[PDB]
């Protein structure tokens, strides 16, 4: 077995509410869905796969999808690290 991805530690900061990131591809109608399923914020969807989307009742998938995609995009964002962005520059 091999471990290290689990470290990642979860903080109010740059993290949005569900809802937020539903409403943002206007996919709240699954509000009531992931918060019984126990998903308040965005983070927490990092165990989440669509199996568990068509699963709380997701039926449609053309939209698991546009959820996820999001997901990824959001999820690999969500870092602790600090702002770096240089110009033109060789030395």
């Amino acid at each position: 077995g091999s471990s290290g991805s689990s470290g990642m530690s979860s903080v109010s900061e740059v993290n949005v509410d569900i809802k937020d990131f539903l409403m943002s591809i206007n996919l709240e109608q699954y509000l009531l869905h992931f918060h019984e399923s126990g998903f308040t914020t965005v983070k927490d969807c990092a165990a989440i796969n669509d199996s568990l989307l068509q699963k709380i009742g997701i039926s449609p998938t053309g939209h698991r999808r546009r959820i996820l995609k999001q997901l990824q995009i959001i999820l690999s964002k969500m870092q602790d690290i600090p702002i770096y962005a240089s110009g033109p520059s060789s030395g």
